[PDB]
Order: C-alpha cells, then sequence, then structure tokens
C-alpha cells in the first residue's frame, strides 16, 4: 500500500521478482552485458528488502516507474551507448518513462542465438543452473522488447523442467532436442500473435477487435448473459489497447484487475475457472486466457426467433445497431464453438449487410426473410476445404502432404522466391498434422489459430520484398477476407518459366549424410524448381519423376563409389525427365 516495491516484492516472491527485473532491464537497455545486468538486479532486490523490512525507509515511497527511471539513468555509458536515450534521463516522469519506451527498439542487431550441443549444455546446467538459466533469459529477452514478461517467465520455466527431465536422460539428445523444438516454435507463434494482435488494433480499429472479443469470448462462456460479456470485452478492449502501447507495469495492474473481477464473478461466467483462480497471483492471467469452452446450455431458443422472425428486428436495430449486431454474434457464436471466430464475423457482417438493405425496403420482413439461407454457402467453404485437406494428410504423410501443397501453390504464385514457398508449405504442412487429428468439431478454430500466424509471417516477408500484387490483395485485404482470398488463387496461366539450369538439378553424394530434415528441404526445393520449370506438368507427370528421384537417391547411397553414382544416374534422370516433360 505506502511502498509499490515492497508490495510487488511480497506478491511475487524473491525468485520471480529478480526474473521479472532481470527481464525488465533486459529490454530496454538491450546492449549492456549480462553482468551489468546482474548487477542492477541484484541491487534492486537488496533496495527491495529493505522496503520490506520498513515501508518508511528511504525511498521506498516511490513509485515503480520513477525506482525505475532512476536506476536506468544511473548508467554511465548511458549517453555513449544507447545516445538519444540518455536525453531521456533529463525530463521529468511520466515523460521520462514515454520517452524510455519510444527508443526500445522492436528489431535491434544482434547475432542469432545458437543452440550449443546437448552436452555442453547440459554440463552447463548441471554445473551452474541459476547462471545458466538466467543467462538465456537475458539473451531472450533482449532479442523481444515486445514480449510480455510474465509470459518470457512461464518459457522459461517450461525450459528449466525440460533441462531437468532430459539432462539425467539415458539418451538426453533424444529426450532434449525435441522438447527444445517443440518449445521454439511455441516461443515464436506467442511472440507471432502478439505482435499480431497489436497490428491487428492498429489497422483494423477498436470496433473490429471488439466483434472478434465479444465472439470468442461467447464460445467459451457460453453461459453468461450478454451484459457481462460486453463488460468484458470492455474491460479487455483497455487491457490490449494498453499493453500495446508497451508499459510493463501499466499492462500487467491492468491484466491483474480483469483477473481478479473474472474469478470474483466466476460462477456467473463460467464454471470452468476453478482451477486457474486458485493458481498464484503471477499465473492467473495466463490460465485464464487458455480456460477450455465451458457447455452450453441444453435448452437454448432458435436464433430465427429474435433475428429473422420478430417483428421489432428493424426497430432493435436502428435503435442501436451495434449492440444488436453483438447481441447475434453473442448467441451465433456461443451455439457454435466449432466456428472459426473468423466465419463467425463474416456471417455477422453478412447479416448487417442485409438489415441495412431489408430495414430501408417497402416490407422489412419480406426483404430479409431468407438470410439464413446466406449463411449455408458461408459456413461451408471453410468445413469442405478442412475435409478435403485433412483426407488428403491422412493419405499422404505430412512429408508427402507438404510436397503436395508445394506444388499447389508454386503454380498459383510462382514468382515467390523458393525458400520462402518451401518454409510456407512446410508450416502450412504442420498446421494439417496438429489439427486434423482433433475431432471435426474442433478442428475449424484450430486451424484458424495457426493459420493465422503463417498468412501474417507470410504477409510481412512478402511486405518487405513485394513479388504479387496479388499477394499484396490478400495481405492488405480484409480481416475476415485474408484466408479465403488465398483461397480464391488459382493457378497463374501468365507466368513464363525460368530457363533450364544443370546445377540446380545436380545432387552429390553428401545429400546422404544430410540430416533427415536438410534432406527433404534439400528435395522440396528441387521440386518447387522443377515446377517453376515446368509449370504446366500435369500431377501424373510429376509423381512420375518424382518417383524417379526417389529411387535415384535410395540407390546412389547404398552403392560403392556414390560421388560416381551422382554423376552417372544424374545426367540419366535429368535427361529423361526433361524429354518426359517436353
Ligand atoms: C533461427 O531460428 C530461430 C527461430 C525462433 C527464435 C530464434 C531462432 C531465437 C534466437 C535468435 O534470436 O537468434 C529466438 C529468441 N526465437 C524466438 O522467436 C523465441 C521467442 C521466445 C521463446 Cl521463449 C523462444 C524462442
Ligand atoms: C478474447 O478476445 C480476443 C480478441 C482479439 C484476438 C483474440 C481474442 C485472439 C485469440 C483467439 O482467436 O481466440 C486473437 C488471435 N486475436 C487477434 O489476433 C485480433 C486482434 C485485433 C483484432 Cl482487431 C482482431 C483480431
Ligand atoms: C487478444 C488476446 C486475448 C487473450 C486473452 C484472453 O482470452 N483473456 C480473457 C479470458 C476470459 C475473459 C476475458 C479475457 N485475456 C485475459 C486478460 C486479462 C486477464 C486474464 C485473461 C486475454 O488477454
Ligand atoms: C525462455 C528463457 C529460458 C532460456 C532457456 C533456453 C536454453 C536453450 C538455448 C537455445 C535457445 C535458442 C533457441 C533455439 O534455437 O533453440
Ligand atoms: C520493477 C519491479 C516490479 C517488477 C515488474 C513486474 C510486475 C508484474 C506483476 C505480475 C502480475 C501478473 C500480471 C498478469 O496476470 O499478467
Ligand atoms: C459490441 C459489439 C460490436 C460488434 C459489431 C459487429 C460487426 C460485425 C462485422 C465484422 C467486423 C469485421 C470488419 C468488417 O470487415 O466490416
Ligand atoms: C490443413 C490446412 C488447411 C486448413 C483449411 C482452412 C480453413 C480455414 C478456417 C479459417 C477461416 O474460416 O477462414
Ligand atoms: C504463397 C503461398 C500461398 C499460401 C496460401 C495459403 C492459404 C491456405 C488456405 C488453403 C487453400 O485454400 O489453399
Ligand atoms: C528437369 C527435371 C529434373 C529432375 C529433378 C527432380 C527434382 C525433384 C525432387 C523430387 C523430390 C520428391 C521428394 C521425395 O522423393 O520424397
Amino acid at each position: 500500500h505506502k511502498s509499490e516495491v515492497a508490495h510487488r516484492f511480497k506478491d511475487l516472491g524473491e525468485e520471480n521478482f529478480k526474473a521479472l527485473v532481470l527481464i525488465a532491464f533486459a529490454q530496454y537497455l538491450q546492449q549492456c552485458p549480462f553482468e551489468d545486468h546482474v548487477k542492477l538486479v541484484n541491487e534492486v532486490t537488496e533496495f527491495a528488502k529493505t522496503c520490506v523490512a520498513d515501508e518508511s525507509a528511504e525511498n521506498c515511497d516511490k513509485s515503480l516507474h520513477t525506482l525505475f527511471g532512476d536506476k536506468l539513468c544511473t548508467v554511465a555509458t548511458l549517453r555513449e551507448t544507447y545516445g538519444e536515450m540518455a536525453d531521456c534521463c533529463a525530463k521529468q516522469e511520466p515523460e521520462r518513462n514515454e520517452c524510455f519506451l519510444q527508443h526500445k527498439d522492436d528489431n535491434p542487431n544482434l547475432p542469432r542465438l545458437v543452440r550449443p550441443e546437448v552436452d555442453v549444455m547440459c554440463t552447463a546446467f548441471h554445473d551452474n543452473e541459476e547462471t545458466f538459466l538466467k543467462k538465456y533469459l537475458y539473451e531472450i529477452a533482449r532479442r523481444h522488447p515486445y514480449f510480455y514478461a510474465p509470459e518470457l517467465l512461464f518459457f522459461a520455466k517450461r525450459y528449466k523442467a525440460a533441462f531437468t527431465e532430459c539432462c539425467q536422460a539415458a539418451d538426453k539428445a533424444a529426450c532434449l532436442l525435441p522438447k527444445l523444438d517443440e518449445l521454439r516454435d511455441e516461443g515464436k507463434a506467442s511472440s507471432a500473435k502478439q505482435r499480431l494482435k497489436c497490428a491487428s488494433l492498429q489497422k483494423f480499429g477498436e470496433r473490429a477487435f471488439k466483434a472478434w472479443a465479444v465472439a470468442r469470448l461467447s464460445q467459451r462462456f457460453p453461459k453468461a448473459e450478454f451484459a457481462e460479456v460486453s463488460k468484458l470485452v470492455t474491460d479487455l478492449t483497455k487491457v490490449h489497447t494498453e499493453c500495446c502501447h508497451g508499459d510493463l507495469l501499466e499492462c500487467a495492474d491492468d491484466r491483474a484487475d480483469l483477473a481478479k473481477y473474472i474469478c470474483e464473478n466466476q460462477d456467473s461466467i463460467s464454471s470452468k475457472l476453478k482451477e486457474c483462480c486458485e493458481k498464484p497471483l503471477l499465473e492467473k492471467s495466463h490460465c485464464i486466457a487458455e480456460v477450455e469452452n465451458d457447455e452450453m446450455p441444453a435448452d437454448l431458443p432458435s436464433l430465427a426467433a429474435d433475428f429473422v422472425e420478430s417483428k421489432d428486428v428493424c426497430k432493435n436495430y436502428a435503435e442501436a445497431k451495434d449492440v444488436f449486431l453483438g447481441m447475434f454474434l453473442y448467441e451465433y457464436a456461443r451455439r457454435h464453438p466449432d466456428y472459426s471466430v473468423v466465419l463467425l464475423l463474416r456471417l455477422a457482417k453478412t447479416y448487417e449487410t442485409t438489415l441495412e438493405k431489408c430495414c430501408a425496403a417497402a416490407d422489412p420482413h419480406e426483404c430479409y426473410a431468407k438470410v439464413f439461407d446466406e449463411f449455408k454457402p458461408l459456413v461451408e467453404e471453410p468445413q469442405n476445404l478442412i475435409k478435403q485437406n485433412c483426407e488428403l494428410f491422412e493419405q499422404l504423410g505430412e512429408y508427402k502432404f507438404q510436397n503436395a501443397l508445394l506444388v499447389r501453390y508454386t503454380k498459383k504464385v510462382p514468382q515467390v522466391s523458393t525458400p520462402t514457398l518451401v518454409e510456407v508449405s512446410r508450416n502450412l504442412g504442420k498446421v494439417g498434422s496438429k489439427c486434423c487429428k482433433h475431432p471435426e468439431a474442433k478442428r475449424m478454430p484450430c486451424a484458424e489459430d495457426y493459420l493465422s500466424v503463417v498468412l501474417n509471417q507470410l504477409c510481412v516477408l512478402h511486405e518487405k520484398t513485394p513479388v504479387s500484387d496479388r499477394v499484396t490483395k490478400c495481405c492488405t485485404e480484409s480481416l475476415v477476407n485474408r484466408r479465403p482470398c488465398f483461397s480464391a488463387l488459382e493457378v497463374d496461366e501468365t507466368y513464363v518459366p525460368k530457363e533450364f539450369n544443370a546445377e540446380t538439378f545436380t545432387f552429390h553424394a553428401d545429400i546422404c549424410t544430410l540430416s533427415e530434415k536438410e534432406e527433404q528441404i534439400k528435395k522440396q526445393t528441387a521440386l518447387v524448381e522443377l515446377v517453376k520449370h515446368k509449370p504446366k506438368a500435369t500431377k501424373e507427370q510429376l509423381k512420375a519423376v518424382m518417383d524417379d528421384f526417389a529411387a535415384f537417391v535410395e540407390k546412389c547411397c547404398k552403392a560403392d563409389d556414390k560421388e560416381t553414382c551422382f554423376a552417372e544416374e544424374g545426367k540419366k534422370l535429368v535427361a529423361a525427365s526433361q524429354a518426359a516433360l517436353g
């Protein structure tokens, strides 16, 4: 109460406090060495303990923003290292804090972080767990200044858990490696979603966010009253608006409040918030944001009652348009947890466009009478794609499914670079393996979650190295139109084939020692180049070539003087293949 530092220290706990303070400093002073930050953390922690012992001790009354800023301005090489940022220190709070936010660089120039060999890690881990973990916490945090700290803390613990379980295993690598790769992706996805959610808010505006949230919060809490959901969407919008601005403290308090509000009213929101609400102040938010959907009420009316058959439709709509559309969304979303949020938005958009026409016409009811028929094809498009694509993935495996997508998209946008096409298709493939395992009722929400990040990543690259107007149309298109726009792309009739290049199709024995992962990316790269050269090739033609290449390899890696083989049969394969594809 009287001392903020003392208060947070007591809430968080020493360990958590020390880690958060470290992350906080690493995100601002992204250039200072690790031992320098460690020094700061200790100084702040010691200060904190003083305040815990006596809330009236010097400076214990200062605000976290103030203490933090002062400490920051302490750094002697502040001007020589961060130049312009040092001028913030001449300002008074809150301009000082505001000034610091502005100079935090989003994408700093730091070397890629390379993964050491399992044995060095595990020994480092054992020989000095604290510094090994904090050292990486530091390296990761300085590279993602915008990654919400507590979230970064949750990942660290997932990492600690992996080293503990695996560094004792019989086959460390067999245990750890796959774990590290899983965490990396989750970390990447989490980072992407965060940037995405804020970028989306800037572009599309508050209304669109509120809509997306109404739909999402309604699928998850089907039993809550519309007024509660509204209350929540309202507060949730402030929270995200604030958290995007970047101030960790402000963000942290807004989220905490929201979580407490939710827990106090849990029995009037959802029956699934029990476990989450018991957890520590530091984990509540995270938990709730991931809670599973509650059971939807058994006795639920027909949507057509209040939205198609009622006589006061246009009257209720004209009176408060967005509120009316929100109720529609609410009602429609909580009966369809199986729908993707964006799909629900499309229906809402459709119902809106209809009421706008119909309520201005002679006899409204007559005009908007069959709107639910409008929805049918809208709902079906995403459903057929899932069925069709999961079936294909069922037959072929992940890898072969990835090759299928490779041929499919190269033909649609041959202008894209081969490395980019490879990454996209591979990740598209992963989405297929990760979601197709789910029961049909949960597939769509799954694909949407994963596809959103992949589509955004694809758009960002392209944004930097523009290549196709079509991709640009889809990338800058409506939030709700993005995926449909890509789905609508057709083979590029215009495209002009790339001239043959012997090199591009020559292979060496080294391919035999390449890691399974790199072997594929090598074959898949050739495949893309193959299509870019012979775009009019049919599935039959291609499949045959791919079959030869397949054999080609297995054969040359299981024979003496491998080198000769590849260069000898290579002439043959390539010569025959060119002939078959005219
Ligand atoms: C070359 O392939 C990658 C891919 C993703 C990567 C990194 C390197 C690095 C390392 C680097 O920046 O060089 C980081 C930090 N990545 C993340 O996005 C991330 C974020 C949060 C967590 Cl918890 C874990 C991972
Ligand atoms: C509970 O309320 C929300 C609100 C926005 C959301 C999400 C959930 C989720 C999570 C989910 O879909 O369950 C994602 C991925 N959001 C966005 O990226 C986003 C951000 C801004 C706009 Cl304008 C539109 C969409
Ligand atoms: C743009 C992504 C939104 C994710 C998110 C979420 O689902 N909940 C959320 C969950 C249920 C009701 C309302 C919001 N809160 C959340 C906010 C503060 C504290 C705890 C959870 C979130 O930030
Ligand atoms: C998330 C904070 C805890 C840090 C633990 C990370 C230890 C593993 C080091 C490898 C990280 C580089 C990312 C990768 O390519 O795997
Ligand atoms: C500078 C010392 C204070 C450390 C700053 C970090 C404070 C974070 C408070 C943790 C609250 C969890 C919020 C949430 O649920 O997301
Ligand atoms: C508080 C409830 C507000 C809900 C407003 C409903 C709007 C539905 C249209 C979907 C918005 C996507 C943006 C668009 O393309 O128009
Ligand atoms: C001009 C024709 C050159 C022939 C080169 C064929 C390269 C395509 C790579 C085929 C890899 C398919 C993957 C697999 O076999 O599993």
